[PDB]
């Protein structure tokens, strides 16, 4: 029993994580095979931050402008090419300890775990949700670009998330592996603001399944609601519409707790109109809005990777 | 900026897990050198948890009864012994994946990070504390014993905890890798209750320096007190009292924000005496107490492990 905010171990990712320096600029890249990943701004100097032209800056960096150290080793460098927001370096190295792998692009409301590197070395591992408005609320200081998000299925790392940059009130914004960004966000220091920060619906109905498996169940009200019901109480409340699809995934939590999903979703709307009353629930005085319903079941039937 | 509950990267921990069988009971050790560490009641049946005479059961067990399996591969016992509550099985075969490490019996209101395994395979990683009445408040489920807490100092790896049991409310009881329990819990079936779980102090107010760091600032009063006059606040609310040797502790926070360490325990005094008012902290709606003052500088400093 207990429930807890759970990273996946990160040994896999550990072993591909390298250091990339171009000129002043020092971040992290990722080693797959024979090719390094890194955000294109490494080839930026502060000025440059403000209104780069990225394929311009480019043509005055050669192969041996690119500077890749893997743990004390040095990493010859023979092509490099931009693609969208990232750099692709290929060396003349395939890393030995490359893991089975992907890169996927994840929905909003998703989640994956972040392992924060500084100079190519791990510092730490905590999990992050995409949120409505494609942001994370993650840790991350000068130095950690570079940075990758991922989820592990047993034994296939699936890359997700690589960190470029920082917005106003401390939130986070980066690319796929294939270099495109998350939401409107641009690889420039410009004025760029989140939009409303919306609440993953879906993954606070998770989390409350969590609780009633854990013996957290003083929140299980009298009533039912229908969608529709529900759905104006979260539009007051800057939750995400909850949809059928939403209700079918939430179907293994509802089966093993015996609680139907609109009886949870009535539970839901009476803890948004009425406060907790000073109570907590899984230890937390807020409703937590990253677990999916995936990350419940996984934590409450202990799945393991290899 | 941003502030997260961080793990330690847990890829040196991973290469040490291993599955250990005895009869019926499966359960995680731990393989470092010639030699799998795991809890002694692996050599239990469910009947013999209720009063196991562990001295008395260890008789009825040899060498070849203990099956150590390192992913696919077994691996040969060549020596037994019992130390305290834990199992130590030489093996024939030293693991090439050890990495530097010290086995530590760390003091309560101090971290780590805990690898969930089942099965000798990682599931997740996740921060925790020891509390002052000497639980966790971890995830565990059955399978999950051995699963080991640790902390990363560069390349070195200090052992702190290995996982023997769940008590009633959910939390959690193990030992020290010498097998000694944290607080005065044994490895039986029996009623055993936790004390009073008393709060951390030193690390809330870690935790209201990291919120600072961060701009979060709201909570910052016009008034100070004394150690004595914070003291007798902190006794009502079941806060651990504060010394002089964790104001010293508080010294580089205290440094780093020119806020003077009784000027914090002044805002900590007022947000005990009328709560958060509906507001957040570093996303929070009640205090945090599971960050030292040595994690808040790590975490806003980056200090990396290698
Ligand atoms: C990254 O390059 C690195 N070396 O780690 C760096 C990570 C930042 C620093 C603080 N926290 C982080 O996550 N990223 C950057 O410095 C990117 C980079 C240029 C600026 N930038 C930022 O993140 C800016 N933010 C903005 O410009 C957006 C704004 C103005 C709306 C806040 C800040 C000011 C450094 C945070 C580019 C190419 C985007
Ligand atoms: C561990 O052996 C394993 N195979 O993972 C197991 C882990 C538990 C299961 C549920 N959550 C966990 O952390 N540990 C045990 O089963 C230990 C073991 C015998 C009983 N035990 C327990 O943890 C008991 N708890 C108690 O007996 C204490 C009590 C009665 C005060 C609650 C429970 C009932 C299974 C949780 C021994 C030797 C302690």
């Amino acid at each position: 029993s207990g429930f807890r905010k759970m990273a996946f171990p990160s040994g896999k990712v550990e072993g591909c994580m390298v250091q990339v320096t171009c000129g002043t600029t020092t971040l992290n890249g990722l080693w797959l095979d024979d090719v390094v990943y890194c955000p294109r701004h490494v080839i930026c100097t502060s000025e440059d931050m403000l209104n780069p032209n990225y394929e311009d800056l480019l043509i005055r960096k050669s192969n041996h402008n690119f500077l890749v150290q893997a743990g004390n080793v040095q990493l010859r460098v023979i092509g490099h090419s931009m693609q969208n927001c990232v750099l692709k370096l290929k060396v003349d190295t395939a890393n030995p300890k490359t893991p089975k792998y992907k890169f996927v692009r994840i929905q909003p409301g998703q989640t994956f775990s972040v392992l924060a590197c500084y100079n190519g070395s791990p510092s730490g591992v905590y999990q992050c949700a995409m949120r409505p408005n494609f942001t994370i609320k993650g840790s991350f200081l000068n130095g950690s670009c570079g940075s990758v998000g991922f989820n592990i299925d047993y034994d296939c790392v699936s890359f997700c998330y690589m960190h470029h940059m920082e917005l106003p009130t401390g939130v986070h914004a980066g690319t796929d592996l294939e270099g495109n960004f998350y939401g409107p966000f641009v690889d420039r220091q410009t004025a760029q603001a989140a939009g409303t920060d919306t609440t993953i619906t879906v993954n606070v109905l998770a989390w409350l399944y969590a609780a009633v498996i854990n013996g957290d169940r003083w929140f299980l009200n009298r009533f039912t609601t229908t969608l529709n019901d529900f759905n104006l109480v979260a539009m007051k409340y800057n939750y995400e519409p909850l949809t059928q699809d939403h209700v079918d995934i939430l179907g293994p939590l509802s089966a093993q707790t015996g609680i139907a999903v609109l009886d949870m979703c009535a539970s839901l709307k009476e803890l948004l109109q009425n406060g907790m009353n000073g109570r907590t629930i899984l230890g937390s005085a807020l409703l937590e809005d990253e677990f999916t319903p995936f990350d419940v079941v996984r934590q409450c039937s202990g799945v393991t990777f290899q």
